[PDB]
């Protein structure tokens, strides 16, 4: 009867709002955060809303194997299974550094270290968390995995014909092939050859991370036909990711992953959604 969810990176932003919506529907939700204080503060806010679903907190840093293992063991002990995983934790890989004359071209700085970390959080963190929780999801009557992506994850944002050839060939997609794409991107980043090798010149790591997350979503969906495993652009949302800029509120944006978490049992899998609408991987 009761259903269980984990949302990664849910002390704030879209993740927080996703926890709220799931708990409002009666789902037992584990809010997670890499920082304990931020996570406990967020839990307190959710407790104040008197939602039907129980809310719990557990620490989680998706880049830390010990942290991931501890979360998995907690879920195993508390629930014995998991029904929903939302892979929401993510970063943009940049740091901030006449009105018509105002030039913003240098305000966002990108470094190799930030690129590497962005890929580690957005992609390897999603993979690590999913791997750890998969045995528990396998015990659900209707498991769901929702990977939060971006419209910038469409293949058309990567000029490289080499990269698109691998990333777009669904029938031959493997985790090892995704590693080859990542490795080459990072090598090219470090060498200073992004333009020459057909990588996006700006928000480079973020875009690559999201294209790869979309491809990873397809791999998973094929391996686990009883699961609903979908990826979703939640929309351009006013969160700290964009330093407060956006068109949607975080609450409005969270509607989109929540719908994918709460699909009917005969619902789709292996698809990309732009907000509420099915969209192309291309
Ligand atoms: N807002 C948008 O316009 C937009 C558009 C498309 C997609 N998205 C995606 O939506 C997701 C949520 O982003 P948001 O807009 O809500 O941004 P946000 O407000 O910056 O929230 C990011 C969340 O991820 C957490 N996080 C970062 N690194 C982590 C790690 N290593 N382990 C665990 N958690 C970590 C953050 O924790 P801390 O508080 O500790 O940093 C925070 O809770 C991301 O995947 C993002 O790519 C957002």
């Amino acid at each position: 009867s009761e259903k269980y969810a984990v949302v990664t990176g849910s002390n704030k932003g879209i993740g927080f709002e996703t926890c709220k919506k799931l708990a409002s529907q009666g789902i037992t939700v584990v809010l997670t955060a890499r920082d304990e204080k931020r996570g406990l503060d967020a839990l307190e806010k959710l407790k104040e809303l008197g939602l039907s679903g129980k809310v719990l907190f557990h620490q989680l840093d998706v880049t830390d194997s010990s942290s991931v293992a501890s979360l998995a063991e907690f879920v195993k002990k508390q629930f014995g299974r998991l029904d929903i995983l939302v892979n929401n934790a993510g970063v943009n890989g940049v740091i901030t550094d006449d009105p018509a004359d105002v030039d913003f071209s240098k305000i966002y700085k990108e470094t190799y270290e930030l690129a590497e970390e962005c890929i580690q959080i957005n992609y390897f963190g999603t993979k690590r968390t999913t791997d750890a929780l998969l045995p528990l999801l396998q015990l659900s009557a209707s498991p769901r995995i929702v990977n939060i992506s971006s419209i910038m994850g469409q293949l058309k944002n990567i000029p490289s014909e080499w990269a698109k050839g691998i990333l777009g060939d669904a029938s031959n997609l493997t985790e090892d092939r995704l590693d080859e794409v990542i490795n080459n991107f990072l090598k090219d980043f470090k060498e200073g050859s992004l333009a020459a090798k057909g990588w996006p010149p700006s928000f480079s790591a973020y875009i690559v991370s999201k294209v790869v997350v979309n491809a990873y979503t397809r791999i998973l969906a094929k391996k686990y036909p009883n699961f609903k495993i979908n990826c979703v652009c939640p929309g351009f949302a006013k969160t700290d990711l964009n330093h407060g800029l956006g068109l949607l509120t975080a609450e409005e944006a969270a509607e989109n992953p929540v719908k994918l978490a709460l699909l009917p049992d005969d619902g789709p899998s292996g698809l990309f959604f732009d907000r509420s609408e099915e969209s192309s991987f291309e």
